[PDB]
């Protein structure tokens, strides 16, 4: 699946400012989005990616007030 | 995100089939489906469950091509 910065950070339920901090750590995009562009998101590949070392974005959601 | 069993298949890029394997796995799909309802998959929460044991699924292309 190639979805969007706000596709792959709701498929995530990430923030896609999240994803923009992603296309910086190396995550494989569909796209280029790097003349002008927006890039895109290789959903599967952006995981594989995201799951191996992101895992713990998820957690931007969880830092609010679940216990301290 | 909610995909559907097929969207899911594609968030990760697998194969339904393998959707059909998540959802018996103890993947967190959107409803329960009532079995014949319109079970969903939390695209984040399909991850998160997926890229923390579904990892091993992306091996079928491995184990099969193993030999080539």
């Amino acid at each position: 699946m190639e979805v969007n910065k706000k596709q792959l950070a709701d498929i995530f339920g990430a923030s896609i400012r999240t994803i923009q901090n992603w296309q910086e750590q190396g995550m494989p995009v569909l796209r280029g989005g790097g003349k002008g562009n927006e890039v895109l998101y290789d959903s599967a590949a952006v995981i594989k990616w995201y799951a191996e070392r992101d895992a713990e974005i998820e957690n931007e959601k969880l830092r609010r007030e679940v216990e301290e």
